[PDB]
């Protein structure tokens, strides 16, 4: 029993050495865990290859710093785990389509 969050949290411990105990689902990877966006690239590429998906990290980070999206929307570990899972669902091409197509 290990969720998408728990996989990510293991990968955070592997990459940037952040204690699993001090990693909550409602934690912000950058603000709360104190991980830089570059260190988060190493985490996100390790996630990327693990789940066999593709995170548009550059897109997510440009939206965040353009004020299109709030930081927490992508960088809170439950929202992040939901984004990854959403792209694992997109990896399987769904059957009810992604948005509408």
């Amino acid at each position: 029993m290990t969720s998408t969050f728990d996989r990510v949290a293991t990968i955070i411990a592997e990459t940037c050495d952040i204690p699993r105990e001090t990693i909550t689902p409602e934690s912000h990877a950058i603000d709360d865990l104190g991980i830089d966006s570059l260190d988060f690239l190493d985490i996100a590429f390790a996630i990327d290859k693990a789940f066999g998906i593709k995170l548009p990290l550059e897109k997510w980070t440009q939206e965040v710093n353009d004020g299109k999206a709030t930081t927490e929307q992508y960088f809170v570990l439950k929202n992040l785990a939901a984004r990854i899972d959403e792209l694992v669902a997109a990896k399987g091409a769904l059957e009810h389509h992604h948005h509408h197509h």
